[PDB]
């Protein structure tokens, strides 16, 4: 009679905390209130992803009704570690590339949810915008998560389709995450901050870096501009987290997870960082300024 | 290796919410954080004895570390379920007279924990130097509650020792609170509003009762100073449930609950609601505004 749901997040970094923040005030409004009916057990895996596997196989081992995978690399270890207790992922990149689900359309295993996958091109576009002499574009990126690797297939087509070079770097943990950037910020003409846990989890250190080379940062997250990134077209994660409480509550009421179709995010606010902006004498184009639904 | 630490609180309300998130707070400073290594499990009662029960239930079927009792009703539901699984009980009255325990020294068994006993004989002596003419002594409780079943046995004692007359009502749940101080108020100089949950939970029914008889109310917690009563002299709860993360971290660490002494708690603040006073057309006296350590 009390729901059980269960949630495992890679890091603590803001978007994802806002995705979890978000499920439970969308339980709540559903009827599941802590204290009451709910017992809402929360892990993080601190960034490793031993901890994830870890993290999956203390939650299977407690039943819980439902298991919440907030970000790719959690998500995954729920899908080695059960097989029949329903999963709802969120936050999650390209779930077909994570393979968290065979397709998106009644994906008819234990697992659904919701993607939270980038619009890159849309990024390409804009960043060419912001910055219209842009001939390169500088990313540092994590190959351990396959969101990264999803999102740098499609960065890599749509660089190559508007005639702009891709400068790269790795980085295994959030510690490198600083000299990956200062590797490349001097060949880069922008960084893209892609949505990748590793990047986002040393944001502040990726900005001290570029900020070093003068170089721009444009970010696929709202909370890289908050960070200095001059401009960043990302998802509301908080409605994200808000709608992935409509899946677990029609799966504690009986529905199949594998009976949910996959849902994609849509709707990225456009931000800009004007302070960030001018601090490196660039000037935001007005018709930008025009559209930016926020401002700072 | 993760720490299941299983709290149920008879209802939400703001003593309470205190010791609970001192608690939490306590077992953070202690090495135990939510989402690493300690699951904090919550459930209130809502008032209900019998939720209580079932809550007490369900909780001891999940196999916790320890279970942790706040408020009387609660920890006496979980001393009936388990006779084996840790208890340490935390804001509760008197815990010999709730058969929680046998004696607070040593107490043996599987439960233990911390007492926020009232000063009484204080609380009178204090009542008579605010309101030197006071003859009556007005005060609503539910004889449901062991905690305040051996307050009244303490008001009894010391209202005789010191010539007043105590006018008495009960309530058996908290919506009846506000109709019994009603019928009290006008034979009553001051209402002595004591560590009762269902008092607790509705006291601001109680005060609009007091105020249209235009009768002060005292109190015995800080939180009813808050809502209206003219001067209190509680415990700090937030501070017992950081001492309460004491018990349960000593626990975790192997020690037999019954081995670990049952704590009173000590040191009560002294807080005035001007305000408060000065619309029911008293004047608080020179010697207690002086000892006030606080002052709304
Ligand atoms: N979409 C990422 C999570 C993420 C969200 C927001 C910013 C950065 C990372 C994943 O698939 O794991
Ligand atoms: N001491 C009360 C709890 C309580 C604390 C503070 C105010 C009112 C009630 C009990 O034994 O249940
Ligand atoms: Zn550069
Ligand atoms: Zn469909
Ligand atoms: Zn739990
Ligand atoms: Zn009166
Ligand atoms: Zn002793």
């Amino acid at each position: 009679k009390t729901a059980k749901v269960a949630v495992s997040q890679i890091v603590e970094h803001p978007a994802l905390d806002a995705t979890r923040q978000g499920l439970l005030d969308g339980l709540k409004a559903k009827g599941y209130e802590e204290g009451k009916n709910l017992e809402f057990d929360y892990k993080t895996a601190q960034g490793n992803p031993a901890i994830a596997v870890q993290i999956a196989r203390q939650f299977v081992g407690e039943n819980p009704d439902v298991l919440v995978g907030i970000a790719t690399p959690t998500a995954q270890a729920l899908v080695s570690a059960t097989k029949t207790i329903p999963i709802v992922f969120t936050a999650v990149t390209d779930p077909v590339g994570a393979k968290l689900v065979k397709q998106l359309e009644q994906p008819g295993k234990n697992v659904t949810g919701l993607s939270d996958l980038s619009p890159v091109e849309q990024h390409v576009e804009l960043i060419k915008e912001i910055l219209p002499n842009v001939k390169s574009i500088g990313v540092v990126y994590n190959p351990g998560e396959a969101n990264a690797v999803s999102l740098m297939e499609l960065l890599k087509l749509s660089a190559a389709k508007h005639g702009i070079k891709l400068v790269e770097a790795t980085a295994l943990k959030s510690a490198d995450v600083q000299s990956a950037t200062q590797a490349i910020a001097e060949k880069s003409d922008v960084i893209y901050a892609l949505i990748d846990n590793t990047v986002a989890s040393a944001i502040e250190g990726m900005i001290v870096a570029a900020n070093q080379a003068k170089t721009p940062v444009f970010g696929a997250a709202t909370s890289y501009v908050e960070r200095g990134a001059i401009a960043s077209l990302g998802f509301d994660y908080y409605q994200i987290g808000v709608q992935t409480a409509d899946y677990v509550a029609a799966i504690l009421e009986g529905k199949e997870p594998g009976s949910l179709d996959v849902q994609v995010a849509k709707g990225s606010d456009l931000v800009i960082n004007k302070t960030a902006a001018e601090q490196l004498g660039i000037t935001i184009p007005e018709a930008v300024l025009a559209r930016a639904t926020s401002t700072k």
